[PDB]
């Protein structure tokens, strides 16, 4: 209850909302610039999320608290959150924008149509390396700074202008893929095709059940996200994977990268490799302005 505004909080004439990226739990989101929210930039091209009009005081309230959890973070691989309009309405959060969209709806638009037109090849180890690396500097950041995610998917992640993937907004929620979600024992809606063995036997999440989680995104990406566990409904992949079973190696995988999936999926956490150990591994991939923006090569870590 009561949102104090703070240093986030821009003038609204500094906000100019245009075209419209879709609806959001709270409202609609929308595309468009913003003044002096990078340092002293007069033009920056922002996401804007939106509250309803109808909306209560308490939901404006539960928006505005709920965004600035974001407040606390700065990295390349986390999208990042801009400024707050909390003084009068609509009341707006500003976020950076990510052009792309999910990584979810990215991979599944490189899918080939069949429709007997030319089309791009399916992502080269390079570039799914590329994406496994920005995805664990943002996890790796995130841990680093006390947090577990417990919901890294690909659908939960962000594909910028340039290509580049980072960890989405988080507590997004609602409307988006209903079917990744399971109401597990009756109960609340888990993303138990991302779950570990251990968070489906007691519930609790660590930074090794989101590596476990990061097996199953570099999967995502593989198969250009395919279902993870397809065949199989979800009651039969709780016993699957709480009884050591595993995703099939994607067709033409290569191994470099399903030896990595491997490593997330060690039914032990503790066998699991950190997210600093996934990138320390494929660092050597990386595009050299990594070493330049990572989270990985930072001050920061440690
Ligand atoms: O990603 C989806 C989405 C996902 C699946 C689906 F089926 N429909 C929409 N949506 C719907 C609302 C906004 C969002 C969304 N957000 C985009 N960019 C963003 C968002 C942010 C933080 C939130 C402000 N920065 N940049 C974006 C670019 C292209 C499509 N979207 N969609």
């Amino acid at each position: 209850d009561v949102y104090v505004p703070d240093e986030w909080e821009v003038a609204r004439e500094k906000i100019t909302m245009s075209r419209e990226l879709g609806q959001g739990s709270f409202g609609m989101v929308y595309e468009g610039v913003a003044k002096g929210v990078v340092k002293d930039e007069p033009e920056t091209r922002v996401a804007i999320k939106t509250v309803n009009e109808a909306a209560s005081m308490r939901e404006r309230i539960e928006f505005l608290n709920e965004a600035s959890v974001m407040k606390e973070f700065n990295c390349h691989h986390v999208v990042r959150l801009l400024g707050v309009v909390s003084q009068g309405q609509p009341t707006l959060v500003i976020m950076e924008l990510m052009t792309r969209g999910d990584l979810k709806s990215y991979l599944r638009s490189l899918r080939p149509e069949m429709e007997n037109n030319p089309v791009l090849a399916p992502p080269s180890l390079s570039k799914m390396i590329q994406m496994a690396g920005e995805i664990a500097d943002g996890m790796a950041y995130l841990n680093a700074n006390k947090f577990v995610h417990r919901d890294l998917a690909a659908r939960n992640c962000m594909v910028a202008e340039d290509f580049t993937v980072k960890i989405g907004d988080f507590g997004m929620t609602r409307d988006i893929y209903e079917t990744d979600y399971y109401r597990k024992g009756g109960k609340g809606l888990l993303p138990v095709r991302w779950m570990s063995p251990e968070s489906l036997k007691d519930g609790v999440f660590t930074t090794y059940s989101d590596v476990w989680s990061f097996g199953v995104v570099l999967w995502e990406i593989a198969t250009l996200a395919e279902q993870p566990y397809q065949g199989l409904s979800n009651e039969q992949v709780l016993r699957f994977v709480m009884e050591g079973g595993l995703l099939d190696k994607p067709d033409n995988c290569p191994d470099m990268l399903f030896e990595l999936m491997r490593m997330c999926w060690q039914y032990n956490p503790k066998m699991r490799p950190s997210f600093l150990e996934i990138i320390s591994s494929i660092k050597e991939e990386m595009e050299p302005g990594f070493r330049e923006v990572s989270f990985y090569y930072s001050e920061e870590n440690k």
